């Protein structure tokens, strides 16, 4: 049910929680000591999902394979990755990486003036090389967001959650056919990419969530964002194409924001 992993079992008592991040199902702050096995005396900051009391053995099987799922996928620097695990002797603690400044959608809404293009650009690129990387092991995030992109204290972007209801998000294939696929998630993208340089706005703002299909059918999509570059936009438009295997792959995605990247850096 919860055998011990030599890969990944950390030590209880090396952990000291602390105030609750979210859910109410729980991810707790804590401070891990040993979390860099050269330096084991060194703390560092860390994010801790465990169960709630009035869990079920459902909701433990669930945790058990997201941390198995975590496992699997490997390490990444554009993803929230799987630090340690405490199985034995108490609740599950599945242990993963914090991100200080919290959400993507969050961080850019506390910063909009009454952030720099190579900030924004930067926020783009590596959320294309995150789910580049998670396409690469075969893994659908199914709901690529804005709020579920974490940032660090060093700007790093980190998707999070990888292992009503978001309709402005979804491809019409997963809205309607229930269909999910890597070129759904890169329709997701092309909204979070609208999010990024609208300083996190609502996607389809006045639109109501019921009248959004029927646009869609009629081949309307977002217009560009207020200062948003043509380059950036024909990306997000390229994304929304109706046809799956007509919006870019992620490799495309990264190629073309890296090169966006350069332009807003070299002059
Ligand atoms: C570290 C320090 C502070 C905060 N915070 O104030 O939100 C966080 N946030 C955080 N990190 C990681 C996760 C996840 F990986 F569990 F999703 C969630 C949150 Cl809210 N980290």
């Amino acid at each position: 049910d919860l055998p011990l992993d030599p890969l990944w079992e950390f030590p209880r008592d090396r952990l000291v929680l602390g105030k609750p991040l979210g859910e109410g199902g729980q991810v707790v702050r804590a401070e891990a000591f040993g979390m860099d096995p050269a330096r084991p005396d060194q703390a560092s900051t860390v994010a801790v999902k465990m169960l709630k009391d009035n869990a079920s053995d459902k909701d433990l099987a669930d945790l058990v394979s997201e941390m198995e799922v975590m496992k699997l996928i490997g390490r990444h620097k554009n993803i929230i990755n799987l630090l340690g695990v405490c199985t034995q002797e108490g609740p599950l603690y599945v242990i993963v990486e914090c991100a200080a400044k919290g959400n993507l959608r969050e961080f850019l809404r506390a910063r909009r003036p009454p952030l720099s293009f190579p900030v924004l650009v930067s926020c783009a690129y590596q959320v294309a090389r995150g789910m580049q990387y998670l396409e690469s092991r075969k893994c659908i995030h199914r709901d690529l967001a804005a709020r579920n992109v974490l940032v660090t204290e060093d700007n790093v972007m980190k998707i999070a959650d990888f292992g009503r209801l978001p309709v402005k998000w979804m491809a019409p294939e997963a809205l309607f056919d229930r269909v999910y696929t890597h070129q759904s998630d890169v329709w997701s993208f092309g909204i979070l990419l609208w999010e990024i340089f609208t300083l996190g706005g609502s996607p389809y703002p006045g639109i109501p969530v019921e009248e959004l299909f029927s646009l869609l059918r009629e081949g309307h999509r977002m217009d560009r964002p207020p200062h948003c570059p043509p380059e950036l936009y024909g990306l997000m438009r390229e994304c929304w194409h109706a046809a799956p295997s007509q919006r870019p792959t992620f490799k495309q995605l990264v190629e073309a924001l890296d090169k966006v990247l350069l332009a807003v850096s070299e002059e």
